[PDB]
């Protein structure tokens, strides 16, 4: 993994999660 999310995968994240974001 990435970024956070659901699934952990290596390290301490998890998918790349498209966290698109404003306010």
């Amino acid at each position: 993994g990435l970024s956070q999310g659901v699934e952990p995968d290596i390290g301490q994240t998890y998918f790349e999660e498209s966290r698109i974001n404003q306010d």
